[PDB]
């Protein structure tokens, strides 16, 4: 007997991580497709090496000069290979271009499954909050991780029958590797001794390209390097370490420019770092599941339920609330005051909740959506 | 003392198996009146059933029926009109989406409080039948009890009394508990001669699954084609009407296919638990494979009990013949990779009797004067 | 040809006045089956007023009612469920929050599309019996014509099918219209040797303006004080067992107040209109006073037609004494002033009948499509 | 280093408590001025109250209060108005629906952010004071922190802003562990001379279950035929408005019934848990029963903690004296028999404190950038 | 004859201005007794005002005020609580967003209905001041009277009562109906000695369009190139902080660009109807010119006036400079092209005064049954 083919589609390294139990689960039960699109020297490693995943039926090979081309191109090639294989489901994580697969999809009356479902940080400003909006919208069973994400999708008026609460996949996909991210020897080979080093991400485009905000995040990322006197462990984009000269140098002894690492090694850092600033978007997860104090370096969270639990505190960008928090952030992680699970991260069983969910719902949508 | 006076209408086997532990505590906590819509008298041999529920007999069987389904609803609200008349009972208790449930309609009129179990259940598919009773009975109840947050959630948009929903969980884990032991201390595997894991239970007893002739055709296709691949026996509850139409042409359902009994809740349970798989398309399958930790695969195309879904404790066959095959295959693959069942939420709670019972003390007076005013 | 086949079912007067237009045409473009929930042998007399008003006389009679309140929906479901299966028809009309449309629960059981005139029909106080009826139907219905936005916003938050609702807007301009020569040429002022302008009229006919013993006073207390206070006759329409309880110790009643003998719609609208002052407690008074414009005073504590006021078009004088007095010297005391009576919006267009034909023939194969899939 | 200035403006005792363990971390981790709106210049009492408790002095007493309600609700306004204005501090933090916090209205005009514990607290009785004041903080704050999912619920429904609404569970579960030795080696049960088991409590505080003669009539009726069914000893606490009005003739519901002694907040809890049922009209009632698992029965007709009748903690008596005897008996008729009580899902989290501590500091840069854009 | 006792409070001139048909309308019908917040101590200005309104003077002056924005606030409760207790009025009546529309906190401890034109008033920029008590005034009403259906769609998602909200209209159309024969004879060009079509107009009221400098820079700035470009004298008028700061080196801006005075309601909507282009960002402008029909430009970057955007009878010129010129050129460029000016739909209706009148003399009751239970 034929086993339900579905396609699964990734394209960034969040997308691959949060997927990665999910796809490994869906080999097992299904006939899976993998597709990857576009879009590293170092995604090479947390895909094969890492997470030890198994190699892409077909990398699509989008990219192209300016967003307008690889956004065209996403969803015209994304178009073919869903032509050539006529999956019976489609599989889609999140708010990257290469979940804009969806589109395709619908216009091949192919059933579409979106996990981050009905994520919302309640800011235009933020890039990912355009797709976020097309796809959930488009996408035929949403799968939310959290039920604050399932109120938002009600409330936009999406069909109730067609959502289910998976859970984070993060709380699965860490305890899959837990092994490896408290043997991980990161630490032994940058010399740095756990509670006595500070690690910062800031990656995000609103925090570096925008003038006066990058500002205030490097006068803060120094004063936190003296003001506690251990190495600050900060990770960005190259461009961002090549623009951070314009003469401002200083940057103490202590502020190290820092490798990419891959997901155990650098989990390995958070878990046993005195403070993490990051303005990722496991952060809120990561904080609540490896149980580590983070100032969370954004405007606006899409992950409330953790406020919810006293598991994150907010930072921003202005000089005095980054630093009031990590002294917050401190003080109280050295009163031992409770870090609690929020409620919809306790499931660590995502990968077959979801496999379920195709099998059960994938006629469903045939029947009722498109008539067959 | 002085107790309040609550009439309990019944109608149907299950409605009463989850009113079951409920019935036990209004018994104990008040002045029960529980009236049947149906009739006592062939029930001196059907009395051991739904004793054997370890439950006291109604007070009053309302005999009503008649020739079409029309003249028996027009009955079961007039019937049920009068015995309100007559007992002028404090408050009405009624569960589901049955026939027995226009009472509330009489009740209504009559001005007494109405608390209706298992409020807000939606498969959101007007061609089910339940459907019909269940918008109605649930917007002429005063106080709604669904089972889940789901449930609540679908009232609230129906833009229903904030005030007065409750969220009572599902009847069912408390009624499993107060049988749990009968359960485990059933013969029925050694009656019927059966290994646990290797025998597969198919209980299919509604139209849409027996009558739609396409329907009925994917699927004893299937139950040949599943027994078949595994080759172990394939316990078959349906109804009589299909046994008489399946006595022609196809009797391609091999050796291994074998008729079933009616068996009672307890043996029932014990003969799913220790099956290979169960396609079953009875309401409870959802709550009955959270609870009995076995592989259901519903063969519906709509669940009231999404929370399931939620959670990985069920995956739906469907009525085409090359799912119903990919969904047992898939079941049976996830229990020998020894993969998770996990408790529902809502299915989590086992003090459901006393939880109404004070709803019902506190509710009462509480609608009398902001619904009615007194 | 072969044309649609559509069942139209009424119980009371008020019911049939509003469907006349509207069946009128029906009986135009469609195969119509128009049918009655009451009795016929007596009509041989009643049969004038509903002839009187063109409309010809319905296919069947039901001869439901019976021992009780109770026995009596009990039968209308089953009767009507009968006339159903027996005339086979596409579809079913319907008007209203009367015992005479709960045909609907039939006609859905039996996969007949209702279209439900009246809709979204809400005051928010259940103690008005009308708001038990009303929540069932809209909700069993399958298409909702309500007669204003006001409903249609209503029906939305109910969470009900967006795709499913029209406003056919007032049906009461449409049919007062029909008969505007038949009521500008009535003698109905000479009858009963009254000058125009110079008499109030009174109609008490709900119970609990009437059997309640406090709002009775009230009531009556006011009716007094008004002949008194304005000095000219007081036409008074209640029931009989008002007029019986009238005969008591407040006797007084005083001489200008005088019993008023039922008299055909034609004839009742040509008083209202050239009344000085109005005092009804009919769902009509709303509407009337609007279509010709008269000072009328709703004897409520709800209304369901918000519509008026929102335009200026009524007073509601409610029950208490103190009140009514002043209601009504308000009302008059206005009319004296020359203040402008205004069009409400939804009472504008008179095509009601046209609209509702339009609507059932373009949705009949929907709701079939779509809710039951055929 | 600087830190968050956070101004916390209290009014009530109840107030005070549940803060209790909010402001003991505020103090820890911020810059916190704790302002009280009534008077100090009775030094002692304001004194031995934080003291039994551990809670910090006031940085500032507002001594406001006036002739009336009316001069001392503007009273509050303008003197708050002035202390914010003097602090200039960075938010502010307030609970529930006393008129302490209309201290918000003032702070949202000096452009504040406001924090609002016990929020969406909603009965749906406009009758009952709280309502009013309940509907206005609500929505002039920046951040509403509602104690449960149902609260949420409602705030979203009155179109709140989605983004800044967060469920901080109930601060009582976290204040009654923080002195649960202080509470079970406390004597008032030597103190007093009762065996536990072996008295009932009645607390009955509230205006209109007092100052309404019908009301008081009923439940004096009721704790005396509660004295006499059960003849235990009966600690009875109210206002003296109500004792002094104890003489004249009705003084009899026997010599059982004791009056009170107030008693500090460990004390009086240690009284409630080993009581053999509590009446009590507190909304402290709902949760400390839960917490403490005790038998309480509500006097009132509207809980705004429905969450416990989800979980069946508790039953509401009512006023009227049948419905009170009757909830009694089955309280301690449901005690007798060991029946569960389980703990509501919004009263699980103690770190209730830190929680609120973390969002502060998150959310108060977030509402100067969104609400006030600076 | 005994007629309900009304109490309508105001404090400010737009206030008054709208209220003015309605009040007059009031003294007629009910037993009005109009109150202010602040004083008339100034016979001066205080009578030549009501002039014009043909309005009887207040029948009393509470005088509130004092120190600062809080002071005053907390006032205007407490003296309206005091003058709201000695009347006992049935009923109270509020127009809007003012501080004087807290006297329904007041109003609403004494149980007395409170009735509130201008309903539902949202711009959505939390920034802008008057936000805040639209919030308060608009959820502490019994019944809210919105001039849009707009306004009524915004009330109902914050889950104001259904039943409770009316649609009066805009007060506008009438005010200037019962003076446009004071407009249209105005010798307000006369006396400033200006052609029509041959001047422009800039109301600059609202700080932040004056204090926010760069906002003030934007806008001079403007004004210049605007009297340069067209070449015509451009009536200015905007208060004495501005006057004070704007001569400041660039005090020069063009001989053409010229002081107003104030001008009464009667001359300066004469003075606007005949300008060329008018710059306000008075609220009034949305309406103003939908009917008065002259070019509109709104300097702001929010209104509460969507329903003239529907009609395109106002463009909103915002505060940066740029859009502002651009704007101006459209305004001029379109009314060349002679191009559509179109009436708003709930601006139509002329008949506010009487429709809020019977509204009041019904709901008054309908709300001590319903919200206070009497």
């Amino acid at each position: 007997m034929e086993k339900l083919k579905l396609m699964t589609i990734v394209g960034t390294r969040p997308e691959i991580i949060r997927l990665s139990s999910t796809i490994k689960a869906c080999d097992q039960y299904f006939n899976q497709i993998l597709v990857h699109t576009g879009q590293d020297y170092t995604l090479n490693q947390i895909f094969f090496d890492d997470l030890e995943l198994r190699q892409p039926d077909h990398y699509l090979e989008a990219v192209g000069s300016n967003l307008g081309e690889t956004m065209g191109n996403i969803i015209a090639k994304t178009y073919d290979v869903l032509l050539r294989e006529q999956p019976d489901a489609l599989l889609i994580l999140g708010d990257t271009n290469s979940c804009l697969a969806a589109v395709s999809a619908k216009r091949l009356k192919i059933p579409v499954f979106h996990m981050e479902a009905g994520n919302r940080c309640f800011d235009q400003n933020v890039p990912e909050e355009i797709n976020r909006k097309i796809v959930d919208h488009v996408s035929d069973v949403n799968l939310p991780y959290t039920e604050h994400s399932r109120r938002y999708l009600l409330d936009e008026g999406f069909n109730k029958a067609n959502i289910f609460v998976t859970g984070s996949p993060m709380t699965e996909v860490i305890e899959a590797h837990r092994d490896k991210i408290n043997h991980s020897d990161v630490l032994n080979k940058l010399g740095l001794e756990p509670q006595q080093y500070i690690l910062v991400s800031a990656h995000r485009e609103e925090n570096i390209d925008n003038e006066k905000n990058f500002k205030s995040l490097m006068n803060a990322i120094n004063d936190i390097a003296k003001k506690y006197k251990m190495p600050v462990i900060y990770s960005t984009h190259p461009r961002s370490w090549k623009k951070i000269e314009e003469s401002k140098f200083e940057f103490d002894p202590l502020v190290k420019q820092l490798k990419p690492f891959g997901f155990f090694d650098y989990n390995a850092l958070q878990k046993d770092a005195f403070v993490v600033l990051s303005d990722s978007g496991t952060l809120s997860e990561e904080s609540s599941i490896l149980k580590f104090p983070g100032v969370l370096i954004r405007t606006s969270t899409e992950r409330p339920e953790v406020l919810d639990k006293g598991t994150v505190i907010v930072g921003g960008i202005t000089y005095n609330n980054l630093i009031q928090s990590v002294e917050l952030a401190r003080e109280m992680q050295n009163n031992n005051e409770p870090m609690i699970d929020a409620i919809d991260y306790k499931d660590t069983n995502v990968s077959t909740k979801v496999v379920k969910i195709i099998q059960s719902y994938k006629d469903i949508i045939n029947r009722n959506t498109w008539r067959k």
